[PDB]
């Protein structure tokens, strides 16, 4: 007795899957390559992202290109466009801003931080969208971060930039939908990603707690006791990528275990 | 080349479907059995809910059973849970409350919309939610509605009741996820089932307008521009009660084509 | 200077549950802008000696009855004393804490009876006068809670949210005859009751009143409760003749403890 | 009667874009509660009127800025003025509409500046200052399209709503040192560039100005504009003594237009 399980329909499709050898952006790329999409994956670090797409294509039947560039440049986001030209997919991601209080930083940091969770995603829907509009379907899926819910003190660059580009989906995202276009942002509350489990380490250290004890720490603020991982991040991602997902637009998907405590 | 594609991870499970020989909690029902979840069925009216169950019984690979009565009430609920006494996956639905000016409703009017769109939803997830957490798995789904984001002035007594439920539900999220148990919110705009169909019939010739020219006013106030299906409102449902999405709890999905217009 | 007006005196007030507490504030920042009162409770004696309290400080009438405001006959005794308010007030007792596997029928049934019918009904009883004279201030005394449900209020998560998505339906249809209809959503205030109520969980915890103190309020970004005199000021703008273009709000006087951006 | 007392006489507010509409009306009720006001705007004739016309009924001080806000040595030259406000009210003007795929990243940078980074920037100046005297007020005029972004206010819709997320958590980290951080959301106010702008948009669709006012004001449930009086009158209460709980919150005067319950 063989279920039928979920076909996402996009088979043979395309996404372009920004910053994505490692982590949540691998995580969105590994679940659309396990669903058909060929892949065009971004990172700077040529070498990690060349495993990667030697490991993906191992893993699935789809072909993957590489594009090792920064696309928060103008360069890199041209580099990235000459070899996905037409997408049908797009995930937006790229390392998020450094901590600290606004009161030390320059106006160069929040230029940077603009650029890189907000100005770069929308050039690159900006450069996208009429494409998937004349093909009547699209799926552009933002990852974003749950403090777009709940800002945190320290992290007023992300907790600016990543609003302004969540103001900026909400208007185009009605605009779009009737012609087969969805805008939807993925808000990860804290998933196990190297880079995480490297900051927290650090952390201890400039603490003098065990990584456990830091660990145990983080989690309990967690009601699901345990940090996200990036295959139930890619795995969402998918879903709203999918043609199950076409009157689903707009929306801020918080991933993150209940963390946050607003009803809305 | 064969595609992975999605498995839900949900086969052999049990769910207990209320309010599903017709609409959306049938496309819940198909959805869920696709999946290779075993079902039972609850509707008041005795042919077509046997009608339903031999058709996603030749449909599907599961089984199937059916409960004729008014979930709404206590004996109904007795029965539902007599026969399905440990879902792993709760979907709450039942009939939504008449719409009209609140100045004109009697109490009566507010007790029967709060025990049947709130406390009905609630009496079951008090029945069924320890022995979800004694396993280490529970997903429970409330269908509610896009009014609960955006009140209609005309439906206060789902505004009030479903509100109600939603704030409870809030709660209770956070308490449950980590015991493996999550609950979320699937709020409908308009989707294209039969009730909707024949109350717009009725509304076309209590106006003087044809079908089809009040069909084409309600969607111009949706920006996809079609109506919902209840394949793609059961879609979503199946994936939130899937093993993808143990770390989203206490959330309101929103499938409305773009209508309402907050960012959040 | 010419200090803010809000234009309200002479107008007529029903402030609900009203001797102590957020409704007593309420009632004493609508009497010092001129605003006639009548204010129900159900205890007698408090009941008066607040009345004559405001009466004293502000020179309005301030009228009282004693009444359970959650009962019908309760609603009925207030609405013949205030039958036509311009203002009306809504709040009553929260509903009691606890793990809602505990909580019958009855209970849920009770907390919405208090919390939720209990201010529609004495809306649906009022609001066509106050439409007819082209104005009316409806201010609900709701929760913080309403914004970030607790586990421990299950009966108040759901009653209040409830009367919240009612209130944002009914608030848009009326505002253009001149009717406002707002919510205020206290986080913790410093009330005699909530005082005895810490006072009883501290010494029932073994730690005294002043540390369980502090750790409340490090969970608050203000560093302090709030005061039942600020959360009548707010009561009183929403009120104004200045706040007319402000309806279906939901305004958090909570020192900033919750954290969403909305 | 004993009015409303905000509790601010003699304190000093920073008002900035503000000889004409929303930012004039702040300065206006700021000014009746007896502060006294460096206002901003660029047009020297427009700026020094609208300063007598506060000045002579009112009795404060008002100095003013001829500068642009938007740009460093406009704020330069304003924090020159008022280097150590009590108030803070940041406004400057709004973007360009237009449709998104029309603009180049240097408008984009241009809509930042002006309203995200600008006011980021006054309150990084001024913010220490307000803590170590233990008292500040900073109101950010922003837009109801905050809360339902509309399509052709994309520049708006962005830079807006970046303000709006970092002054969340801004908030929540200096309101226990006596500081709020509040963002007023208007919804269509009857200012002279908006009427203005309908009178054009009015004679080029062939409609008359009535005809479009009309249409403008079915959208809108409470049946009118809003004044720029009352636009003050919410601004200057937040400024008030009365409002010091109150932090991180976003109030939409928008006649009840936008439709979320939230
Ligand atoms: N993980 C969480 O808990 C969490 C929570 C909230 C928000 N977020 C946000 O989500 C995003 C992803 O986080 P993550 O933990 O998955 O990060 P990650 O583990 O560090 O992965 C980032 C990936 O993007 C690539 N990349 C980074 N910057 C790039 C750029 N300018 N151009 C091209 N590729 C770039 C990195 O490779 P190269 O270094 O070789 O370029 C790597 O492949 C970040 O913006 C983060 O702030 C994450
Ligand atoms: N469809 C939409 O556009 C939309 C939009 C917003 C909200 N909603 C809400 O979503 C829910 C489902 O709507 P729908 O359009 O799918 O409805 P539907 O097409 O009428 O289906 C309702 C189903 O539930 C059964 N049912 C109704 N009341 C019941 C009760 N008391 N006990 C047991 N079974 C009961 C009905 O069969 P019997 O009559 O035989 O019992 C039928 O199987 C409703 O609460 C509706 O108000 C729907
Ligand atoms: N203070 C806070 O921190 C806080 C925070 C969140 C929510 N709330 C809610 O705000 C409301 C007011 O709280 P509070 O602290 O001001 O309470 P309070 O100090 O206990 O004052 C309650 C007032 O209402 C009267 N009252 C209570 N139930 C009544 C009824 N059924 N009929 C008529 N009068 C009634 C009481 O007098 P009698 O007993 O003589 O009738 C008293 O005058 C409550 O619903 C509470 O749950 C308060
Ligand atoms: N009124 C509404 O319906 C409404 C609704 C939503 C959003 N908003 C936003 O609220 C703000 C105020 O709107 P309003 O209608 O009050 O505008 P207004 O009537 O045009 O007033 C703008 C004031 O700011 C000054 N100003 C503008 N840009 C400036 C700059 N760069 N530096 C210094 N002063 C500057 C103007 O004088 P100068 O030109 O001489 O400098 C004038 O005094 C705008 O950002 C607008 O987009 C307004
Ligand atoms: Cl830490
Ligand atoms: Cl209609
Ligand atoms: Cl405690
Ligand atoms: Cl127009």
């Amino acid at each position: 007795h063989h279920h039928h399980h979920m076909d996402l329909g996009i088979a043979g499709k395309t996404a372009l899957v920004c910053a994505a050898s490692k982590g949540l952006g691998r995580g969105c790329a590994e679940a659309l390559a396990a669903e058909g999409v060929n892949l065009v994956i971004v990172a700077r670090t040529r070498d990690t992202l060349e495993r990667t797409a030697d490991e993906i294509r191992a893993a699935s039947n789809v072909s993957v290109a590489t594009v090792a560039c920064d696309i928060t440049t103008p360069d890199g986001r041209a580099a990235a466009l000459a070899a996905c030209p037409q997408p049908d997919i797009l995930v937006n991601n790229a390392g998020g801003p450094p901590p600290g209080d606004f009161r030390d930083f320059s106006h160069d940091d929040w230029i940077r931080a603009l650029e890189s969770n907000m100005l770069t995603p929308i050039e690159l829907i900006r450069a996208t969208v009429d494409g998937m509009i004349a093909r009547g379907f699209g799926r552009i899926v933002n990852i974003t971060s749950s403090a777009v819910k709940a800002p945190i003190d320290v992290l007023a660059l992300s907790n600016g930039a990543r609003s302004g580009l969540t103001g900026f989906v909400a208007g185009l995202a009605r605009k779009v939908v009737g012609q087969g276009v969805t805008i939807n942002n993925l808000l990860p509350g804290l998933f196990d990603t190297d880079r995480i489990a490297t900051t927290l380490a650090a952390a201890a250290n400039a603490q003098g707690v065990t990584v456990d004890e830091l660990r145990a720490r983080r989690t309990r603020d967690i009601p699901a006791g345990r940090l996200g991982t990036r295959a139930e991040f890619g795995a969402a991602c998918a879903f709203l990528c999918s043609v199950h997902a076409g009157y689903i637009t707009g929306q801020n998907w918080l991933l993150d275990g209940g963390a946050y405590p607003g009803t809305f």
